[PDB]
DNA sequence: TTTGCAGAATCGATTCTGCA
DNA sequence: AATGCAGAATCGATTCTGCA
């Protein structure tokens, strides 16, 4: 589906839904190789690595 | 006045001293429903309403 | 159509400031 | 002057979206 069953919010795809339902469920895929940080979505393991990594 | 932190300034001592606890991580304000705690009021005040 | 990059927008959480 | 409440202003870690 595209609806999210948390906050009712209707996504463009069921690919970005699955993504956005990490944000709820609490799954964070993207461990940082550095320390234990993980992140749901790609950019903000990213944005981490910049910041706290340098 | 001066952070030794940041080196920003701030308009009194009074406030200074509760500025440090951005960088120091001391969180006097504490939830009693929960394990939250906050630097400042405005903090606590914010979690308890939309939380609790 | 489904996946993915990349970075701007968002908005929860926090800091700063007007006024007492 | 020093303390303090309360809300305006700001920030940034994450979500969202233009594009491919
Ligand atoms: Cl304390
Ligand atoms: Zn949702
Ligand atoms: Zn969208
Ligand atoms: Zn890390
Ligand atoms: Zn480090
Ligand atoms: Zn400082
Ligand atoms: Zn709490
Ligand atoms: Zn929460
Ligand atoms: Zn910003």
């Amino acid at each position: 589906s595209r609806e999210c069953s948390y906050c009712g919010k209707f996504f463009r795809s069921n690919y970005y839904l699955n993504i956005h339902l990490r944000t709820h469920t609490g799954e964070k895929p993207y461990k940082c190789e550095f320390c234990e940080y993980a992140a749901a979505q790609k950019t903000s393991l990213r944005y981490h690595l910049e910041r706290h990594h340098k």
